[PDB]
């Protein structure tokens, strides 16, 4: 509520997905983080992550659905122009009395370059302990 303030002045982009449908919403600003403008796909979609990070993504999504362990990652999708960006995803389920998945709200943020300076420094170090 004092939420969209806050999604909105990071540069994030808001989901709202549907877990049996499949169904997601996408604020403008996530289409654009996608490298989508706000026409070039439906406010509603009902496949583009690194292959390898497809499985550490699914799993902890389970882990959130199931166990309702926090969902907060950070993973590659590919853009529009089938270019990578790492995104920071995190988000909450609802659940009915059943403990059956009804909803889940959340957010992406862009840090692309965050990690591309925590690599280039991981590499650093590696090199350095090579020598």
């Amino acid at each position: 509520e004092r939420f969209q303030l806050a999604v909105s002045g990071a540069s994030a982009g808001l989901w709202d997905w549907n877990p049996k449908t499949g169904a997601m919403y996408l604020s403008p600003h996530f289409k654009k983080i996608m490298g989508y403008e706000d026409h070039e796909l439906p406010d509603e979609i009902t496949e583009s992550i690194h292959p390898d990070d497809r499985a550490r993504v699914l799993a902890a999504l389970k882990a959130h659905l199931e166990h309702r362990d926090t969902y907060d990652v950070e993973y590659r999708v590919r853009t529009r122009s089938g270019d990578f960006r790492w995104i920071q995803s995190r988000g909450q389920a609802l659940w009915n009395s059943a403990g059956e998945p009804y909803r889940m709200v959340g957010w992406i943020m862009d840090v692309t370059d965050r990690k591309r300076d925590e690599d280039a420094l991981r590499v650093s170090r590696e090199e350095l302990r090579r020598l």
